[PDB]
């Protein structure tokens, strides 16, 4: 029949009544665990509703699938139907990622807008695109880790709808699409859970705001609550695979880690997780039967910021701990530059050696949301170093045995900034984010300003030169075979260096100079005209630039 059931878990309340808006108001029956149940007859897609506390208030359900009129609006019944592969097409093997923030992406600003951009990121090489969280978030301006509703997906951004018809465009053109998801922390207005029960931890909190409560009193429910929200997105979604933001950031002292469980979940549907860790340290990564979670990937910062300041003499924050060019050929070599040693930045030893792993256990980029949104003026690398300097970039990079990630716009050559913006409505909170962004970041842009969020929109025009550059050298990834084969050769003189795969090698030059070449190769592609067609082991003196070699 079309009958449905009502499930809030709210252990603090003492009774609590479902509204429906149109219809009446519904008491339900609670059990030892704190559950309050009742099924319903007379539901249909897509009817509002709202829960009605002791309190006499009234809050939209905290697993919500829809929420129309934000994040104190009521909450919309969806259409369920779990179609969903049990697998996905996606080798991580052959993974090159595309971060993508869906209200920037496009003048639309909508998944529409993606969608429509999809046979541009099929053609450039992308196998898969990372969707910033789409999370509801308060009003419609927000990288998404302001997000406080977990199941529901964002109104201003298409609703369910939308982002269900994206996944499903981007299967008929045989791309993946991977969801941002955050579990260390909510949202800091229109969250509701605070009020029903134990949700958030009682012993440390996040930069971000509460975090949640995985190891202390009636944590299972929680972990409930997390758990079979990845399984939703799989099953309702047909999601190939996630990146759950700030993994460090989520503490866990119970016998199996909720990290070790969250990666269970996806793998017995087939799907990939990649984690954004701080941590530095393998166990994120590693087999269970070598005491890791056994997350398929994770973000290597490390490499991102050995190339940064490096290229750009920046020191500010954490590139003080980096800015040598060794720092690169570590990095390229041992993944983790900081596998425990002294930290200047962080004051202590940190990490861990990353041991045999192959490649595709990590994430490279030389751009992503956090690189360029956290900066004060939002600057994309291409404005911090000269043309050269940026192609060899992107070389370095693409090149590496690591999963790539571009960030949008990075291939064509974008120049305008990825500002940091936010969407509240409650004034302490507007207040406190305007002066937080101006002391932690140096931002002068006001993070609540519409200007802002529009000067962050990509400009789309393409330059040639670049993006002619990227597609070339996603080609040549692919036809090297340079994915996750971490037996490269690096040498390194004063200002240059050579890298050597099993089937090519690669001259990044920062400065002139004569550089002893081992190797015989015809080249691939070149930054310059200023590389020959066919090399030869030999002593030559090179301008500033970078060349590939089969």
């Amino acid at each position: 029949g079309n009958e449905v059931i009502f499930t809030l878990w709210a252990p603090y309340q003492k009774s609590v009544k479902l509204k429906v808006l149109e219809k009446g108001l519904y008491e339900m029956e609670r059990d030892e665990k704190g559950y309050f149940t009742i099924t319903l007859n007379n539901v249909k897609v897509r009817d509002r509703y709202k829960y009605v506390l002791d309190d006499a208030s009234e809050i939209p359900d905290p697993a919500s699938r829809y929420q129309p009129e934000g994040v104190h609006g009521p909450s919309q019944i969806i259409q369920e139907s779990k179609e969903f592969n049990n697998e996905t097409f996606l080798k991580k093997e052959d993974l090159i990622i595309y971060e993508i923030h869906v209200g920037t992406f496009t003048p639309e600003g909508t998944f529409e807008g993606v969608i429509r951009k999809l046979d541009y990121l099929k053609d450039l090489g992308i196998t898969a695109i990372e969707i910033m969280p789409i999370a509801q978030f308060p009003g419609k301006r927000d990288w998404g880790y302001d997000g406080v509703y977990l199941y529901a997906v964002q109104n201003s951004y298409g609703g369910p709808e939308g982002f269900r018809k994206l996944v499903d465009e981007a299967h008929k053109k045989g791309l993946g699409v991977i969801l941002d998801v955050v579990y260390n922390h909510v949202g800091p207005e229109g969250n509701y859970m605070v009020k029903l029960g134990p949700y958030f931890s009682q012993k440390y909190k996040t930069p971000w705001g509460l975090t949640f409560n995985f190891d202390d009193a009636e944590s299972d429910e929680v972990r409930k609550f997390i758990l079979e929200n990845v399984e939703y997105w799989i099953k309702e979604y047909n999601v190939d695979g996630f990146r759950l933001d700030a993994v460090h950031a989520i503490i866990d002292t119970s016998p199996k880690h909720i990290l070790e469980e969250i990666a269970d979940v996806v793998h017995k549907y087939n799907r990939i997780v990649i984690a954004e860790s701080d941590l530095n340290d393998p166990r994120v990564v590693n087999p269970k039967e070598k005491c890791g979670y056994n997350i398929d990937a994770q973000w290597v910062d490390d490499f991102h910021h050995s190339i940064h300041a490096y290229l750009t003499g920046e020191r500010q924050g954490y590139y003080t701990d980096f800015g040598n060019l060794d720092d690169i050929v570590k990095s390229y070599k041992d993944v983790f530059v900081y596998d425990g040693k002294y930290s200047n930045f962080r004051r202590k030893t940190h990490g861990e050696p990353v041991g045999e792993l192959d490649g595709c256990n990590f994430v490279v980029y030389i751009q992503n949301h956090d690189q360029v949104g956290n900066r004060g003026k939002g600057e994309r690398i291409i404005k911090l170093v000269d043309r050269e300097s940026y192609k060899i970039a992107a070389a370095l990079y693409l090149l590496s045995p690591y999963i790539p990630m571009i960030f949008m716009g990075e291939e064509y050559g974008e120049e305008n900034p990825f500002y940091f913006f936010s969407d509240f409505s409650d004034s302490k909170l507007i207040q406190g984010v305007r002066e937080g962004r101006k002391k932690e970041n140096g931002q002068d842009t006001d993070p609540q300003d519409e200007s802002t969020f529009n000067a962050s929109k990509l400009s789309w025009k393409i330059d040639e030169e670049i993006f002619s550059f990227y597609k070339i050298l996603i080609k040549m990834r692919k036809e090297l075979s340079i994915a996750c084969d971490r037996r490269v050769n690096v040498v390194n003189g004063e200002n240059w260096l050579i890298i050597k795969g099993r089937e090519y090698f690669s001259l990044y030059v920062f400065s002139k100079s004569s550089i002893e070449v081992k190797y015989s190769g015809t080249l691939l592609l070149s930054s310059n005209n200023s590389f020959p067609q066919h090399i030869e082991e030999g002593k030559y003196e090179f301008d500033k630039g970078f060349a590939l070699y089969k």
